[PDB]
């Protein structure tokens, strides 16, 4: 169930336990680890209306794994989640 950065191999980014389905490839998970955020949130072209995105890269190898999505309104659930490019992860 560990999902690790495919590039550096050793760095766990999330687990299968964290996977969920947002009502509307890209894996969406409630929680992730060992990612650094680059820049500030943007709503431009957001794949999840009502959320803004921030680039998220592996803390070890700087590979771009996906994005942190943050809610633009307080009344939403989850207030944030991660959308991760499946091919960037092992398994
Ligand atoms: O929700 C998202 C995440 C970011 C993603 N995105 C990209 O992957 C990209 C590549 C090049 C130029 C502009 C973009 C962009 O907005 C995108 O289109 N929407
Ligand atoms: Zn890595």
């Amino acid at each position: 169930t560990s999902l690790c950065c495919k590039q550096c191999q050793e760095t766990e980014i999330t687990t299968k336990n964290e996977i969920f389905s947002l009502s509307l490839e890209t894996l969406t998970v409630y929680k992730a680890s060992n990612l650094n955020l680059i820049g500030r949130p943007s709503t431009v072209h957001s794949w999840f209306p009502g959320y803004a995105w921030t680039i998220a890269q592996c803390k070890i190898c700087a590979s771009h794994i996906g994005w942190k999505f943050t809610a633009t309104k307080k009344d939403m659930s989850p207030q944030k989640f991660w959308g991760l490019t499946r091919s960037a992860l092992l398994p």
